[PDB]
């Protein structure tokens, strides 16, 4: 099945993700599914002259488990030894919050427009190394906050505080958000529903990607059958 993507989507597989207290790679840190989560992570940063501190994550439609590898990818990459942030780059329908078990009255939206500081907009985890910046209340404008000059100079704040940046962005079918955010981190990987039959779905979200002109990195197959 991998090989089956990988010729007609036409970009590597960075790990496939069987179907499976989100937070496996913590709370099962020896499984098998936990080992292709340190894959993923191995595949970016071991692809010579790249020099990758931080990624896009998005999906090709909603209800792909983008959020849950994420969160995982960020796990793997806080346990490999990175000072680690994830960031809910979305501020449409957030679920970073949910995932970690956390408040939601700051986080980004706010740190951006000014109603809460950069020390009590991001939380430290009780994952060692690593840190989560929730999506803050859902402002009217997100696309609006992710061009301003304030993100601009927050993200460059985050490079100088992180080894490594996880930005968790909307699906690419319907809004911008996740291209806007490629321009920061330069990087793109794409979680793709294997379960997703609307393959025009999957193929247009690559053209969507590629035409930001970021690297895509590759794809994370979710939900593969055992």
């Amino acid at each position: 099945t991998e090989e089956d993507v990988e010729s007609q989507l036409g970009l590597p597989i960075l790990g496939s993700i069987q179907k499976f207290s989100s937070l496996i790679v913590h709370e099962q840190p020896k499984s098998p599914i936990s080992e292709k989560f340190r894959g993923i992570r191995s595949n970016i940063m071991f692809a010579p002259d790249s020099a990758v501190q931080s990624i896009v994550i998005t999906s090709e439609a909603p209800g792909a488990g983008k959020s849950t590898i994420a969160a995982n990818l960020a796990v793997a990459y806080a346990q490999a030894g990175y000072k680690t942030l994830i960031v809910d780059g979305d501020m449409r329908k957030p679920t970073q919050h949910y995932i970690f078990n956390l408040p939601n009255n700051e986080g980004l939206s706010s740190l951006l427009l000014n109603w809460s500081t950069y020390q009590d907009s991001i939380i430290s985890t009780e994952i060692e190394d690593l840190d989560v910046l929730t999506s803050g209340p859902i402002p009217p404008n997100p696309s609006e906050l992710i061009t301003s000059r304030a993100f601009a100079n927050l993200y460059d704040t985050l490079l100088m505080n992180y080894n490594f940046v996880i930005i968790d962005t909307p699906p690419v079918n319907t809004v911008t958000d996740a291209q806007l955010f490629s321009k920061f981190t330069g990087n793109v990987v794409y979680v793709v529903n294997s379960e997703n039959n609307n393959k025009d779905e999957v193929k247009k979200g690559k053209e969507l990607i590629e035409a930001t002109g970021a690297k895509l990195l590759g794809v994370v197959l979710n939900r593969m059958p055992k």
